């Protein structure tokens, strides 16, 4: 009374006959299938498998939603029209379609994000944080929302769909929070460390001079002023100075 | 007057001659390799590529590190014995040998972690944290070190040996940090979830009984309790619990 198929593959539909039969035929919503042996649809998929005294059953190929549905064996027994139906069901993998691109706003900001899956049964779709805190699921919807998000709030965040039809699905949406730049190392060859995002520029002084070489090694968060020791204006009080979209920090060092 | 090779390739030793020259021979510390067109030492990698008079070369196939040091090219010029040297130096790629296993404490204890690096030279160590909200290094050293952790400090920690000797290496520490269960959510079919490490045990009660099932579907951190509506002591204060290695707690979830 119920058969079901993944998308692709093949539906074999049966019925019970018996000696008291006449006449049989297979329906699929008026449009008939077979009518003893003989095919009056025209879809190439619909094949026929048996027509005993016992059994009369049909086989649909390379199964699509569409087909899905009531299909309906009819005869004619002791002179009495008798009917017979199944049921046949149709499963889809599940599918993440369109999903929120990625996003780079500021600290405070809001974020909405949405996962569009589909699937028969209509998914479960649920949120993660990818994250080393992170315990379960931020979101059990097909929605994220965050309003005055934070730094331990960005990273990536992963989409799941799911119904039991074979892999569950995922993709991720990279969320990345921007804040001014702060020190985190300052001390005297010499070198500051800066964390912000964007990444710092960094930028030194001395006395307001910008010491252009000639007259620094440089990472996204690490700079180091490099120079020969017990030389020319040896002094202290260099300004290590990190700049970014947001804003802008810096921090005094000294030699000796 | 200096020749780099990686472990494994060839290193070829070239001196300059000219046509006063009447002798010429090549050693590795005393040890003959060749003089003249004569093969004195027994290793099979070191063979002659020329003998002309202007060059008078050698080479040291399948270069090891015990080979790296000063080769000597001695001659008899004028009847005065002139010498020219050359240094092989071994490059070898990263590799990290020893790093501590995966670590599971309690909030608040310490960890000390150690990654043993070797390579030619020898190589730069670091520590990376796997985090959303990690920006540069952890340590810069080999070896990292946190006191009081906390649920935040959790995760993958990633060493990275690095001398420019080809790719760079890496190799990871999972440090998982436990701490007891604290109710995420709790309301009324009826569920409650709790988030811990190690993964929080429920257990349902109602009026002290435990209500075994036939006279509750459960997940790491999330437990529902399901029955039909309407129904024989359909009444509330149903308390959820959390239980786990280092404590436990509750919530109580009514009905209507
Ligand atoms: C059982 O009967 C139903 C209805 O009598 C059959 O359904 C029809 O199947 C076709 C193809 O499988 C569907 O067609 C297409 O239309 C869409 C636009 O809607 C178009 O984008 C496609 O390219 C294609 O042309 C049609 O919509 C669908 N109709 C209904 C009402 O579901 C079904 O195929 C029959 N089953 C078997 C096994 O023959
Ligand atoms: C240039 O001369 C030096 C020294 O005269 C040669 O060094 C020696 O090389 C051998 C093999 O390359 C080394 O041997 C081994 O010993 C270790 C234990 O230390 C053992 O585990 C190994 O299985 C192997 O038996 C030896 O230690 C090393 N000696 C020194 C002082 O470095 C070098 O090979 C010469 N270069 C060429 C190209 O012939
Ligand atoms: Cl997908
Ligand atoms: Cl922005
Ligand atoms: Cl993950
Ligand atoms: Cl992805
Ligand atoms: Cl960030
Ligand atoms: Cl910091
Ligand atoms: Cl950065
Ligand atoms: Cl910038
Ligand atoms: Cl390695
Ligand atoms: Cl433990
Ligand atoms: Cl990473
Ligand atoms: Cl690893
Ligand atoms: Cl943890
Ligand atoms: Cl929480
Ligand atoms: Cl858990
Ligand atoms: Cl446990």
């Amino acid at each position: 009374d119920n058969v079901t198929v993944r998308q692709g593959e093949s539906a074999t539909l049966r019925c019970t006959i018996d000696n008291r039969v006449t006449r049989v035929a297979w329906l699929n919503r008026s449009t008939i299938l077979y009518a003893g042996n003989d095919k009056w649809c025209l879809d190439p998929r619909v094949v026929l498998l048996s027509n005993t005294q016992t059994q009369y059953s049909i086989e649909i190929q390379n199964v699509d939603v569409y087909d899905e549905g009531p299909y309906t064996c009819s005869v004619q027994t002791d002179n009495h029209p008798k009917t017979s139906r199944v049921h046949l069901i149709v499963q889809v993998s599940p599918k993440i379609v369109e999903i929120s691109s990625d996003i780079s706003i500021n600290e405070g900001n809001n974020i909405s994000l949405t996962c569009i899956a589909t699937g028969r049964p209509e998914p479960t779709v649920t949120w993660r944080h990818i994250s080393p805190k992170a315990v379960g699921f931020v979101s059990e919807d097909e929605y994220l929302e965050i309003q005055g998000i934070t730094r331990e709030q960005s990273g990536d965040y992963e989409c799941s769909a799911s119904n039991d039809v074979a892999a569950p699905v995922v993709r991720r949406v990279k969320v990345t929070v921007n804040y001014p730049p702060y020190i985190s190392e300052a001390k005297g060859t010499l070198q500051c460390e800066a964390s912000a995002v964007p990444s710092a520029e960094f930028q030194w002084y001395k006395d307001d001079k910008r010491l252009i070489e000639g007259k620094v090694e440089n990472r996204p968060f690490l700079s180091k002023l490099i120079f020969f020791n017990v030389s020319e204006h040896d002094y202290g009080n260099y300004t290590c100075v990190a700049s970014n979209k947001l804003g802008h920090t810096n921090a005094s060092i000294m030699l000796f």
